[PDB]
């Protein structure tokens, strides 16, 4: 079906290690395919992983012992066919040393045409490399010892991605959940949190939550009071050093025209701004007790699997809103979790942080780009936000341009092997055949690299 290789500029021991951790499967699952891992296979050698599919269906993936070599290879297999496309699936993941880094070869046996798998693999490759680079940059910011991080909203869009990232980084997550707690998780009653809710945690990340003054009480009860009660627990804890609390660019108001909004800019003048001021001020007990507090004023998070992006993408099955001059304050979901992750470990981060890409765009421009349930009214907001505080810290963003963020999230990226990509833009394999395909793919990579070396 498809064999293709990509180089990762990190030691094979580190790269392999990353794949063995909780969260790794979630990180590499493409957001633009309605598949989501609901369980964690203990080990790469054997053991099964359950994926949710649409319409209550499920995919049961299994690691194949016969396709395992410690530190070099693991293999995913499916024996049952929830859908024809996802059946008779055999995915070999091969890792070799390559100039001090790692050369990964993926070989999937399946009747799906290679053209069907290009997007999936481009995502797996970019996501892996960006994740490892992020961890590497971040290692410069702290001692690198694992932390324990309590998280609310750990099941939501951002929380689930952040949780998986922390776990692949070797940190421990204590999920504070509002219902159906699993072992090792803790029940969180927002209006009456347990005295011992934060025990064992070094950091609290408060993400829980999803504009007329008619909503005031409802918001006070869901956002403001729970935030305060958590802040008090942070205050009371000797081990909890830090509260990273979700906020929103809505702090600046829904509409500031062409004014460039920085963490220095005043709060807005509408009810949205008031809600956000109160939401942030509810953390006061934590900072009063001398703990580190930051407010992650988030733009609109762009994700292939939820939130506004898929809704927008659909509204082109619409058109520019009014002037088209409304400023769309956006951030790629991976950049948002990077910012949370950094805030957790980097003591330089405190106070308000604009978690937005460096480049906000006009409604008119967003409209063009999307061609080349609340979504329809996004253009009613206009927030020309700048991530000034992050830029001042020399933060690296994965996606500075919205076109590049969208390509990543909706699956329009190219295979690392550009030539192969180009060729595909023009049958199952048995084990013996698979070995040959893999060896050949490795040889191809090396022949090209050697040629490149000679050309300088």
């Amino acid at each position: 079906s498809l064999t293709t290789s990509h180089f990762i500029p990190f030691p094979r021991e580190m790269v392999w290690d990353w794949h063995t951790r909780k969260g790794a499967v979630a990180r590499l699952t493409p957001p633009f395919i309605p598949l989501n891992p609901i369980t964690q296979a203990e080990r790469l050698a054997d053991g099964t992983t359950i994926f949710s599919l649409p319409a209550g269906l499920k995919w049961v993936a299994r690691h194949d012992l016969s396709g395992f070599l410690n530190g070099s290879r693991f293999t995913d297999v499916c024996l049952t066919a929830p859908v024809k496309a996802l059946a008779n699936w055999r995915h070999v993941h091969n890792f070799v040393d390559q100039d001090g880094g790692t050369l990964i070869t993926d070989s999937v046996s399946t009747r799906l045409p290679a053209s069907t798998l290009t997007g999936m693999f481009a995502y797996r490759q970019t996501q892996l490399i960006e994740d490892l680079k992020f961890l590497s940059r971040t290692s410069t910011l702290f001692d690198g010892s694992p932390l324990t991080v309590a998280i609310t909203g750990s099941r939501g869009l951002v929380g689930r991605a952040l949780t998986a990232q922390l776990q692949t980084g070797g940190h421990e997550v204590i999920q504070l959940v509002r219902k159906e707690p699993k072992p090792g998780k803790r029940f969180w009653d927002p209006l009456n949190p347990a005295s011992d809710l934060l025990d064992g945690a070094d950091v609290l990340v408060h993400l829980a939550g999803e504009f007329n003054d008619s909503h005031k009480e409802a918001i006070r009860e869901s956002r403001v009071l729970p935030t305060k009660f958590l802040a008090e627990l942070v205050a009371e804890s000797t081990q909890c050093t830090t509260m990273i609390s979700a906020s929103a660019v809505g702090f600046y108001g829904h509409d500031r025209g062409d004014e460039i909004l920085t963490e220095e800019s005043e709060s807005g003048d509408d009810f949205l701004a008031e809600v956000c001021r109160d939401w942030e001020h509810a953390t006061a007990p934590a900072s009063d007790a001398g703990k580190r507090v930051a407010f992650i004023r988030t733009g609109v998070a762009l994700s292939g699997r939820g939130g506004m992006l898929p809704l927008l993408k659909t509204l082109f099955s619409g058109g520019k809103f009014g002037d088209g001059t409304s400023w769309f304050s956006w951030i790629a979901i991976d950049d948002l979790t990077d910012i949370y992750y950094r805030a957790i470990v980097d003591a330089q981060i405190s106070g308000p942080i604009n978690a937005v890409a460096p480049n906000p765009v006009s409604n008119a421009d967003m409209t063009k780009i999307l061609a080349t349930q609340g979504a329809e009214e996004l253009a009613l907001a206009s927030q020309r936000t700048a991530p000034a505080a992050l830029e001042n810290l020399s933060h690296t963003f994965r996606y500075t341009d919205i076109g590049a963020a969208i390509a990543h999230e909706l699956g329009y990226e190219q295979l690392a092997d550009f030539a192969q990509q180009q060729e595909i833009e023009a049958n199952l394999e048995d084990p013996e055949e698979v070995e040959q395909s893999i060896l050949s793919s490795i040889l191809n990579f090396r022949r090209k690299r050697n040629d490149l070396e000679h050309h300088h």
